[PDB]
């Protein structure tokens, strides 16, 4: 609609508490940036998250509870949430700060010419080569000197411009805060694919670094919920990853995980990505490795293997078994035991993602909701009187 609350700039739907903090503390957001999100109690309850500043906490986010007219304090109540937001945007009446502007993830401005992603190569400056490959490099660079970006380049003569840019075409359609955001392209040789920059790089490297080794259990589960949130989006868009693994997850600031993929030249058919044509054995579901049945349910098997990498901080799956032993044992019903330090409840979700019947595996919508509400315990049974 046009008057509904969902159409407002500051309404962010049903995003996690940690996700609201990460987007509010992202660059470009002033002190007093806010958003309205749905809480965990019910669907009719809301929460207000504001970007504040203390000299002890630094730049942090304060969260207020909106319940039911709608109100934050019992003194002042309103008809709708939009009137509550309008009031606290005009009068700092008890809040930690006056509501200034809605939360915006500041993506840079392109040329605006109709390929809205085309930019002049003068605006991109390559700084450091992050990786090399048969078809091109991955660079760390800057766009207009300020914002840091990552650029995928195309080595001439190794790949057609259309087959290389097909990755950019797919990334235009897949737009989500838990997927790598495409920023811009340069369609003349040498071809550029400019995206957001995830400063910590691969999740597998991040887990094996000194910072990742000191990660607690609630932090690992939050990163797992983000990966499931990203795949739940691909589930809604009828896309599949085919290569879901910890090495294909990029980690940014405040443990912000995003879905990524590398080496897409094996999946090119007719300037399109066909997943069923010829993979990592220990991550692909057994029905995909033997019969080529690549579906979103095979990515759920991959996500279960990814959970073992997270809960063990980067351990190889199926230790001591070669690539041939795993495929024979998996078809005999074998899967990995409960990893060291993994709770029983989480290992139950892993076993569900490893059921040999792909249609009996959980959906990513359930996995996201499970991992997001993994530490929020159940409310006690109380009899509601009419
Ligand atoms: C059926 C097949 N299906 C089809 C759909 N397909 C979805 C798909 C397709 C293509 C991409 N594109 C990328 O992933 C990507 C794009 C550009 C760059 C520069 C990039 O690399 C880095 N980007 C950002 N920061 C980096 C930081 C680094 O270190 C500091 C680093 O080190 C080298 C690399 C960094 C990664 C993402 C997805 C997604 F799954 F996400 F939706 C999945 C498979």
């Amino acid at each position: 609609p046009v008057d509904s609350i969902q159409a407002e700039e500051w309404y962010f739907g049903k995003i996690g508490r940690k996700d609201a903090e990460r987007q509010l503390l992202s660059p470009g957001n002033p002190q007093g940036a806010f958003l309205i999100r749905e809480s965990e109690t019910t669907k009719g309850a809301y929460s207000l998250s504001i970007r504040d500043w203390d000299q002890t906490r630094g730049d942090h986010v304060k969260h207020y509870k909106i319940r039911k007219g709608y109100y934050i304090t019992t003194r002042v109540q309103f008809n709708s949430v939009q009137e509550l937001v309008q009031h606290y945007m005009e009068v700092n009446d008890g809040l930690c700060n006056l509501l200034i502007a809605p939360c915006t993830i500041m993506k840079p401005q392109t040329l605006g010419l109709k390929d809205a992603w085309e930019i002049s190569r003068s605006s991109i400056t390559l700084e450091r080569r992050l990786g090399t490959g048969c078809f091109g490099d991955v660079w760390l660079g800057t766009w207009n000197g300020s914002t840091k970006v990552a650029v995928k380049t195309l080595k001439p003569g190794t790949m057609s411009p259309k087959a290389f840019l097909e990755e950019a075409q797919v990334m235009k359609l897949l737009r989500h805060d838990k997927l790598v955001q495409l920023y811009a392209v340069v369609s003349e040789e040498p071809i550029y694919i400019v995206t957001e920059f995830m400063c910590h790089g691969s999740l597998l490297d991040f887990l094996k670094n000194p910072e990742g080794q000191d990660l607690r259990l609630p932090q690992l589960v939050d990163m797992a919920a983000q990966v499931a949130e990203g795949m739940a989006y691909m589930e809604r868009m009828n896309y599949i990853h085919r290569d879901l693994r910890a090495a294909n997850i990029l980690v940014g600031e405040r443990l912000a995980c995003k879905i990524a993929d590398f080496g897409l030249a094996r999946l090119i058919k007719d300037d399109e990505y066909n997943p069923c044509q010829g993979f990592p054995i220990k991550w692909t579901a057994p029905e995909a490795a033997l019969f080529g049945r690549f579906t979103i349910k095979s990515d759920v098997w991959s996500f279960g293997i990814l959970l073992t990498e997270l809960i063990t901080k980067g351990r190889i799956p199926y230790p001591g078994m070669n690539k041939r032993e795993v495929l024979e044992q998996v078809e005999q019903g074998y899967h990995m035991p409960c990893p060291p330090g993994c709770p029983a409840s989480l290992y139950e979700a892993m076993e569900q993602t490893w059921r040999l019947d792909p249609e009996e595996r959980p959906t990513f919508e359930y996995l996201q909701s499970f991992l997001e509400d993994y530490f929020t315990s159940a409310e006690p049974q109380y009899e509601e009187i009419p």
